C-alpha cells in the first residue's frame, strides 16, 4: 500500500523528501518575515487602491494607457493578497497546510506575476503603437482596451493553474524540486525561461521605441546645425554640401498621422529646388530659400512639440516601472534555475530575501508615479480630504 496523494500529513512528506525546511515552533526570523511581509502588503493594499481612484476620477487620466496602469495596480493589489495568504502560512504554519492549499498560496503568486509581466507587456505594445503617430486616442480603443483587460486576467488565472492541471510532481514525487516540494522541476525550467523571455522582447520594444527617436532628434539636431551654416554668407561650394547634408538627414528621417507623413517630403523639395539655385551659381537664392525651410519647420515645431514632451515623460515613467520590476524578479528567477540545474554549487540559502524583493516592487510602482507624474502627485492631495 502507497499514502495518499491528496493528505493533509502529506505537506511533512513533500517538504522532507526535498531540501527544504518544516519548523514546529515560532522562530525569531520567521515572525519578523511574517511581520514585515503583512506590513509590506496592507500598504500595497492602500497604496495601489489610491492610484487606480485617482485614474477613475480624474478626467485627464481617461487614456488607453491610464487604464493599462491601473490594471497593473489592480495585479499588485492582488499580489498584496497573494502574498498575505502566504506570509500567514509560513515557518510553522507550513506544516498546517494541505495539498490543496499550497497550490492555492502558490498559484495565487503565479497568478499575480504574469497578471502584471502580461500588464506591462501590454503597456510596451501600446507605447509601440503610439510613438508610430503622435497619439492614439479614439473611443473604440477604450472599448478595446477593456479586452485587452480580459485578455490579460485570462493569461494570468490559465499561467496560474497550468500547474494545478496535472503539470505537477505530486505522484511523480520523484521529479520534484528543492524549492518548491510540490511543482515539478520541469514546470520551474519553463516557468522561469518564459518570464524571462519576456522580460527581453520588452527591452527590445523600448529600445527599437528609444532608437528611433534617437535618430529622429539626430536628423532633426542635422536639419537644425546645417541651416545656420547656409545662412553664412560664405561661397557656392559650402552650401552645396550643407544641403546635401540638409537631404539625406530629410530621407533617413522619413523611415518611419497622414499630416506629419506628408510634413517630410513637402521639406525635402524646398532643400532639394534651393539645391539646383547653389548649382546654378546663386548662392542669395539658395540662402532665401533656406529661411523659406526655417518657416516651414517651425510651423510644424508649434503641431508636435508641447506634445512630444508629454509624451516622452509618460515613456521614461514607463521605463522605471520595467526596470525596478526586472532588477528586482530576475535574481529570484535565475534562483529557479540553479534550483534544478545547478545542484551541490550553491546553497538556496537566499530565499526569503529575493521573495521580499519581488514583494516591495508592487508598492514601488504608485511611489514611482508620485514623484514623476505632475497631474497624478495633485490627485493624491484631494484623496486625504
Ligand atoms: C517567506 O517565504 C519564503 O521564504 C519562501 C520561499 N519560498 C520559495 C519560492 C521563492 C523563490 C523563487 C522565486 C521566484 C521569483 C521571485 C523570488 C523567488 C524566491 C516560492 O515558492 C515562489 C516560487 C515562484 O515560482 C513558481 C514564484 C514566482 C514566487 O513568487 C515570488 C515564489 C517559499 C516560501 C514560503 C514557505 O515555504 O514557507
Ligand atoms: C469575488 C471576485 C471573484 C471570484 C473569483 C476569484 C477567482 C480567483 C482565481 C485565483 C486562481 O488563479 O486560482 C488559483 C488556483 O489554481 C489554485 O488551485
Amino acid at each position: 500500500n502507497e499514502p495518499q496523494c491528496f493528505y493533509n500529513e502529506s505537506i511533512a512528506f513533500f517538504y522532507n523528501r526535498s531540501g527544504k525546511h518544516l519548523a514546529t515552533e515560532w522562530n525569531t526570523v520567521s515572525k519578523l518575515v511574517m511581520g514585515l511581509g503583512i506590513t509590506v502588503c496592507i500598504f500595497i493594499m492602500l497604496a495601489n487602491l489610491l492610484v487606480m481612484v485617482a485614474i477613475y476620477v480624474n478626467r485627464r487620466f481617461h487614456f488607453p494607457i491610464y487604464y493599462l496602469m491601473a490594471n497593473l495596480a489592480a495585479a499588485d493589489f492582488f499580489a498584496g493578497l497573494a502574498y498575505f495568504y502566504l506570509m500567514f502560512n509560513t515557518g510553522p504554519n507550513t506544516r498546517r497546510l494541505t495539498v490543496s492549499t499550497w497550490l492555492l498560496r502558490q498559484g495565487l503568486i503565479d497568478t499575480s506575476l504574469t497578471a502584471s509581466v502580461a500588464n506591462l507587456l501590454a503597456i510596451a505594445i501600446e507605447r509601440h503603437i503610439t510613438v508610430f503617430r503622435m497619439q492614439l486616442h479614439t473611443r473604440m480603443s477604450n472599448r478595446r482596451v477593456v479586452v485587452v483587460i480580459v485578455v490579460i486576467w485570462t493569461m494570468a488565472i490559465v499561467m496560474g493553474a497550468i500547474p494545478s492541471v496535472g503539470w505537477n510532481c505530486i505522484c511523480d514525487i520523484e521529479n520534484c524540486s528543492n524549492m518548491a516540494p510540490l511543482y515539478s522541476d520541469s514546470y520551474l525550467v519553463f516557468w522561469a525561461i518564459f518570464n524571462l523571455v519576456t522580460f527581453v522582447v520588452m527591452v527590445v520594444l523600448y529600445a527599437h521605441i528609444f532608437g528611433y527617436v534617437a535618430d529622429l532628434e539626430d536628423n532633426w539636431e542635422t536639419l537644425n546645425d546645417n541651416l545656420k551654416v547656409i545662412e553664412k554668407a560664405d561661397n557656392a561650394a559650402q552650401v552645396k554640401d550643407a544641403l546635401t547634408k540638409m537631404r539625406a538627414a530629410a530621407l533617413d528621417a522619413q523611415k518611419a498621422m497622414k499630416d506629419f507623413r506628408h510634413g517630410f517630403d513637402i521639406l525635402v523639395g524646398q532643400i532639394d529646388d534651393a539645391l539646383k539655385l547653389a548649382n546654378e551659381g546663386k548662392v542669395k537664392e539658395a540662402q532665401a530659400a533656406a529661411e523659406q525651410l526655417k518657416t516651414t519647420r517651425n510651423a510644424y515645431i508649434q503641431k508636435y512639440l508641447r506634445n512630444r514632451d508629454t509624451m516622452m515623460s509618460l515613456l521614461k515613467t514607463v521605463v522605471i516601472v520595467l526596470g525596478a520590476f526586472i532588477i528586482c524578479w530576475t535574481p529570484g528567477l535565475v534562483l529557479l534555475l540553479l534550483d534544478v540545474c545547478c545542484p551541490q554549487c550553491d546553497v538556496l540559502a537566499y530565499e526569503k530575501f529575493f521573495l521580499l524583493l519581488a514583494e516591495f516592487n508592487s508598492a514601488m510602482n504608485p511611489i514611482i508615479y508620485s514623484y514623476r507624474d505632475k497631474e497624478m502627485s495633485a490627485t493624491f492631495r484631494q484623496i486625504l480630504g
